[PDB]
């Protein structure tokens, strides 16, 4: 109905103060790029990159499991 329309206004306005101690995630991404808080996420990035990095040496392990000599230089 229309009765709750002016009611959500101050409610959002409190979110703008951070009165709920949180806002939608979309808003944070733009702060993260500049603010030290990104380092905590950088840890997560490092974990992901690290786990993905594991594939890299393994590829070479496979190149060694291929066993070649003629084209092996």
């Amino acid at each position: 109905g229309s009765k709750i329309e002016p009611v959500v206004l101050p409610l959002l306005w409190f979110e703008q103060s951070g009165a709920m101690g949180g806002k939608p995630l979309s808003t944070f991404y733009t702060q993260l790029v500049l603010m030290p808080q990104v380092l905590h996420y950088a840890q997560y990035v490092l974990l992901g990159l690290g786990g993905l990095l594991l594939l890299v040496p393994i590829i070479c392990q496979l190149r060694s499991q291929e066993k070649c000599f003629l084209f092996w230089s």
